[PDB]
């Protein structure tokens, strides 16, 4: 049997307070983009002469960014938000080189310059923008639950006493420490690993965001999503706090495809178990 390398079962602990401070910095108002096409190119002038685009992300999430079995390649929603911003710098999406990157490790990667954007299922949130930047929202996902089928767990209280599991540097166990009375918190690297342990039985349940959750039930339809939403998650593009020359970039990238039909299609392709395709987020401006 296959054993996750990294499941820790996590002190037991006092619930935090949900805390009503989140909201004060407005973490999704972006930098407006360029206005002239020159301009951006000259942002991106070193991307450019490096000759590829480089992105964090893994292969630990269905639909996201994972290897496909059949073809061999990196591919998922976020690869191909990720190839459009690479469009965008050298007029076609194949100028790509992958930093495999855990959850935990996406904020330090955008520190130490180790990737030019993560384009991983990355929350928008107050502190993470204290430490780096973020274009637009480009996926409006939220937090729920999911058990087997034959599980009686259908909302939060359900959680307390049991087996949750969350990968450790999310927004997830953020939220899961809220929990009165706690669950039992079993933390692991990546989501995938949530789904190895709850299909060995070593966990009950797994919380997270509905779009990470509609991937592993694609892989095991034997699970189901239940429960209210537990907490909104704006996904951005992370950006090193001081490129915010990237960060008007990438959010021109964002108003090229909310608009001309490529952000459709890529719902379409990816995401249409959570439903039909809404309208795209709409993008919020600081300037
Ligand atoms: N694994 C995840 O990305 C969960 C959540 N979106 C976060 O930003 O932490």
């Amino acid at each position: 049997l296959p054993t996750p390398v990294g499941m820790e079962i996590m002190p037991p602990q006092p619930p935090l307070p949900p805390d009503s401070s989140s909201q004060d910095c407005d973490p999704t108002a972006s930098l407006r983009p360029f206005a002239t096409k020159a301009e951006a190119d000259a942002a991106v002038a070193d991307i450019r002469a490096r000759g590829r685009l480089i992105v964090g992300l893994d292969i630990g999430s269905n639909l996201f960014s994972f290897r496909d079995p059949i073809t061999g390649e990196i591919t998922g929603f976020d690869v191909d938000i990720a190839g459009e911003v690479a469009r965008d710098i050298f007029g076609v999406p194949s100028h790509v080189e992958y930093r495999i990157l855990s959850a935990a490790e996406r904020v330090t990667a955008l520190q130490k310059s180790q990737v030019d954007i993560v384009v991983k299922t990355m929350s928008i949130t107050c502190e993470r923008r204290k430490l780096v930047n973020f274009s637009t929202v480009y996926l409006d996902a939220n937090q729920r639950i999911l058990a087997p089928r034959d599980s009686p767990i259908t909302k939060v209280s359900d959680l307390s006493g049991k087996r949750v599991c969350v990968a450790r540097g999310t927004t997830s166990l953020r939220r899961i420490r809220e929990i009165a009375p706690p669950p039992v918190i079993v933390s692991v690297v990546n989501w995938a690993d949530c789904l190895v342990a709850l299909q060995q039985r070593e966990i009950d349940a797994v919380s997270t965001d509905d779009t990470i959750l509609a991937g592993l039930v694609e892989e095991d339809p034997y699970l189901h999503i239940v429960g209210p939403d537990m907490a909104d998650q704006p996904y951005g593009v992370g950006i090193n706090l001081d490129n915010t020359g990237l960060v008007r970039f990438v959010n021109g990238t964002l108003e090229r495809i909310r608009n001309d039909g490529t952000w459709n299609t890529l719902y379409r392709k990816w995401l249409t178990v959570l439903g039909p395709a809404p309208a795209p987020p709409t993008p919020r401006y600081v300037d």
